């Protein structure tokens, strides 16, 4: 342990102040301040907090209340020094989002949604947001006849192409993330894994702006590997954001603290972070934002313990890959498995597909009985990466 | 029934050519001959064939031997009329492919995967193949530390660029088609899903001439939907063929006959190929393929009779799939789903984000508790399709 | 297709009375008097219906108070005709249970949790219900050191075993239903599928009138064959309720319309339900009991069309299901994949083990090559049942 | 860490010699002598091996080659000085066992499935073995017609109770452990988890020398928490073997090394080998047997690194698990948590269900809200567990 700000660790105002309703049962916590909030998270370590529109400012508030609230919003990061990396919309809660906002069938539940967009759009450059996320759970259906699978992809590319002209066109210093998830709310919402989001913005105009917040648990309830979806965001130069979490397999949504899930992927995602590649390559410097729900079986003291873990769990991991990748046993297992190797281009420079096609060595007069008795040594390596892990070694 | 090569009902050789073995057991049927394969699927209806080159071509064969074996095979095709639209190569059998072809971690083997693939190519070309499938079923690994993920993906560029250069540069009317899957063989397979796939296209050098070929099974060991899948990829403009079987559930992969599997899923999917989007938009002209394996259970008579099945199912699908949408009960339904407004552009031409945020009709002064009460009738819309399904309408 | 009350049809109070909220957003549609939804249910040919006490009686009532609302109850039962074959117990909504009511931490909730268990049986014989289900939906546990599992088992053992043994001294015509859910609200809930289920009751001190309320959905969340479920539970003739909905994969707790999920799954569950086994066996012959919930996009004609489709599917899956085993077709098909030869015992008449071992033509002279090549002809079996399913034949 | 012996760990001849032909390709080790399996094993700190009668006697053996190999297999033990504590039986592998053994279709195979057992058993005793495990892999269906259900569970029965009715008349000092699996090579197996095993016991005649073999990656496969799931089998008495391994998700089985797969569901596992319940109840002490597969990647230094790091991840999860109950801060969370509190029955001494009913203390006047009001601190209680599974404390 010991987080400071320069660890960049960042909490959603939704996450601490998660007060336990579920689908079976009431909220178990009391509501939490805003302001006490950020007291709190800045006496442990974090950097920055992060909100949702209606996290701060109801549905329902006029103008004279959102001030209200917002000066002294703005007093308590004043006092404080936490910034506030990024801002999202609600398009979820309220019963008029019912079939989405973007992808809504009702056209004017479409327009209200994106003209909620829009204005959350200016919140989030007046507060100094880097980041605009973007979550569509109720973009999708439960049913496959239910929507014009073409016209929800059009709808959804309209939506983020006039948020995306907008900050444009006002100059604002800010990104948008797309964050996916596969279900729920909805039985299949759409773009649902880090690769259908990375494809989606492909189609954009203003693509140039848009990324992706993939997140741990997210990707998970499709039973993928987490590291391997952030190494491609990462390698398209997409991965704007992060929501680090825990997930215990393919069920609802868990959003446990981060490590208390998959704890080895948790250790490769935190080596991949941290340390970027083997052979040098991109590396994502932007916040660590933690997007958790403390379990509603604890009390307040089960709140700041959990966000106080989830910097833990970050800051041991941490640890144990850096003395992990530094190890020379580590070094040579990872040199004996082609890992470095991988890493050379497979063709010569200078050479052509037909330059090797027509090259002897690697062909015709190729041994591949011989090339197929290496030992890789895939399980000696992934065994020291589980006793640096166990802090073994 | 009764499929005609109008149809385009297309088989892989190594589909019926499926003896049974398993992981837990040996082969429970007898090796069947190619030319064989040809003149009994031609005799059901088919309109084509695929294969990988190691179907028709030993691993081992001389030159002497591929030229035997190519006659005997070209005749057939002659004999019955069957085309070879699809050719694709084996980069997973042969113990030399345990840790990929195209990211292998020896480079030596990288080579030779990509030398096979060119070769393969040329043979795809002079069969008046129109696809290339590229099936990373060993590209991938058990452990996370096993590769250098960022590597990974600039060696699997490396390959499927060098091999779409070659195309373009030898003139051949051939695209190539990523085949996705998540985990089988390997732990973790690198682009595991439509989307991983759609999204890697995107950073090629030669991305125009490449595209996707899903497959009903590969997207439902993720639990994703298949018809929202195929969407993105027809929406995208890269749904270049496709593979037609059934899975039930997330566990391995199954490859049943078309329909075996998610019977509503596949209603859906052959409304969405044969029929198209309810708005108008992108249609699929390419070949319907199989790529099933018939229960090891059944003998011969059972390998052509699941053969049968396959395209039985597609037909019957299809009726129903044209009876629903013709129906005017399900237009009107749809209509009162918004299925129809969904395709209407949320903002009126000419108007900016601007012009839509100070429009006081859609945000300032609209009525969101009104909106909610919209009754969407989705379900009452899925229970037209199910009764359409069962033939019941 | 038209209901009747000899159809059996019992729908829970709870299911057209969901008003929509779910994790991430508030309810859409507005509460149902439970007078209502008895009148309603009776014109649409429900034979009876289902309730959690808190369904009726609010958690807090007062003694007046719960005399009227059981007053206007009983009324609207004694107007319309429906009976009330089954009576639950809310053990999950109050923050109290929040840990669980019978497996809680805490004893003094467990003492209350048994307590409300208690006096709900008292009210189920009370309103004539012939079965008592147990749903143990907060027993279990987020993370794996929060319980002691073998006294969580004990402490579940004693709460049912008292609820039981109440029973046999009050001479009250109750048998007691479990039922299984294997994540959701908890991370892992105990006895999370049937087998589970089954397997527990077997160490009960009364274990003579507990037995099982499968649904659909719930073994489907993780993966299992719930006609294989029901059907281990009606052999240990364990099968004393049902709850009919649908789940499109593991994921989250659906509750879709009965047939709204894995059609060809459902297809199978009404055959077991209404043809029983092939060669004879157990037959169900409860309440055919839908646990579902009106999608929250759906406004009140859509929960009404909601409960009509759940009656609809039942009999359009009936329909087939009778007509599949009454083709001759289907009968030979069905000999010729040995369906009968599996109810011939393996032993022949007083043959013992050492008879059988010695046997010679069984063992020691048996041509296990010749026996292979039998061709069962599962696949077209399989065909036959989806053609009467899609109403072809 | 270092095993010896007294460690007990023990595995199969097919795990170590595994060849790594999958279903997507051929074997890349070379087939492994027996007799050296069991020297290295023996240099390892190996106790015991286990085996399949085919893995170490051909199908076609004839008697003097059966007796050799028995004759050198029994050298390599009184040698080593290696036990064999559990033998199995393959009916999976002939193709005549594609539709089962036991619950096969056809009677002759059902016949000579239980004679092969038979033998089986006679050479188990002869080994000395304490265990002989059932697997019924190939027990099951792809589709849902294909098996009368009621039919398949009296077959099981009647094999089953066969063996064990002969087991009891011979004298032999061996019991009988059933080991679930849901899926592979089968769609849907019978008796899918522990639970289903557990209950299909429970209708046996022989059922008191009939217990499980549960393995940690096949319940994982259907999602289960295999900590729960053992918890259960121990608490009802029938855990008599373990199979130890990985499992990275809902996917083929991977038999992946113990450790290498969830990790910190492996470190509850052991603990509960190791530490038994917290407040007390029964206690594994049988083998602690691996059932794993040297990925294919790896050679045969790979190979006895992989048997290898199975035993030295079980010595580091010990090593953990005794610090983490040992630890006085560990013992308080444990404490605050009503981990001991579990343990406390709910009624008191001669406390009738009518006594508690009328107990207003514990209903009629019971503070609720109050009671809700406990901080169970469980993910403080997880947060200990981790920081000791990580060697941090
Ligand atoms: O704004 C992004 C938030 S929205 C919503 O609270 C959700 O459940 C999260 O997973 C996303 O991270
Ligand atoms: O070439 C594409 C083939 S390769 C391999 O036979 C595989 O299992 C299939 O799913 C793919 O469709
Ligand atoms: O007690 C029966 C009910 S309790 C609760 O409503 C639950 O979610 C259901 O699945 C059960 O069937
Ligand atoms: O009989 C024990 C073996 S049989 C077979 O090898 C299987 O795949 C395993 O999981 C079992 O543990
Ligand atoms: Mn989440
Ligand atoms: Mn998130
Ligand atoms: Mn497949
Ligand atoms: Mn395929
Ligand atoms: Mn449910
Ligand atoms: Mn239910
Ligand atoms: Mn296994
Ligand atoms: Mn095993």
């Amino acid at each position: 342990v010991q987080p400071t700000p320069a660890d960049h660790f960042t909490f959603g105002l939704w996450t601490v102040g998660w007060t336990g309703a579920d689908p079976f049962g009431v909220a178990t916590r009391k509501n939490l301040d805003p302001v006490e909030a950020v007291h709190k998270l800045a006496e442990l370590g974090a950097y920055g907090i992060t909100f949702h529109d209606n996290d701060l400012i109801p549905f329902d508030a006029t103008e004279a209340e959102r001030e209200k609230i917002l000066g002294d919003f703005n007093q308590a990061l004043k006092d404080t020094g936490l910034k506030v990396p990024m801002v999202t919309t609600n398009l979820f809660s309220h019963p008029v989002f019912k079939d989405g906002g973007f992808t809504s069938n009702d056209r004017s539940i479409r327009r209200f949604a994106l003209a909620k967009v829009l204005h959350n759009i200016d919140l989030a450059a007046e507060m100094g947001a880097e980041t605009f996320v973007m979550w569509g759970g109720r973009e999708g259906s439960e049913y496959d006849g239910s929507k014009d699978l073409a016209a929800a992809l059009d709808r959804m590319r309209e939506g983020v192409d006039t948020a995306a002209g907008y900050i444009k066109d006002k100059g604002y210093n800010l990104r948008i993330a797309l964050e996916p998830k596969p279900n729920e709310p909805r039985g299949d919402i759409f773009l649902p894994t880090v690769g259908h989001g990375l494809a989606f913005i492909e189609q954009l105009e203003h693509g140039d702006i848009v990324g992706l917040n993939p997140e741990t648990g997210h990707e998970q309830m499709a039973g993928l590997n987490f590291t391997h979806g952030i190494a491609q965001a990462l390698w398209a130069e997409k991965l704007f954001h992060i929501d680090l979490n825990g997930q215990r397999g393919i069920k609802y949504d868990q959003d446990l603290v981060f490590g208390h899930g998959d704890l080895t992927s948790a250790f490769f995602t935190v080596d991949l972070l941290e340390n970027g590649f083997p052979n040098g390559g991109p590396k994502y410097t932007g916040p660590r934002h933690f997007d958790y729900k403390p379990s509603r079986t604890d009390g307040y003291d089960g709140v700041w313990d959990s966000a106080k873990a989830n910097m833990s769990m970050y800051l041991l991991l941490k640890e144990r890959a850096l003395a992990f990748r530094a190890d020379p046993e580590v070094q040579e297992a990872m040199k004996t498995s082609g890992v470095f190797e991988l890493g050379e281009t497979t063709l010569n420079a200078g050479e052509s597909a037909a330059d090797l096609m027509n090259d002897s060595a690697s062909f015709a007069g190729f041994d591949a009985e011989a090339a197929a008795e290496r030992n890789f040594a895939f399980i000696r390596l992934n065994q020291l990466a589980i006793e640096h892990l166990l802090g073994s070694r």
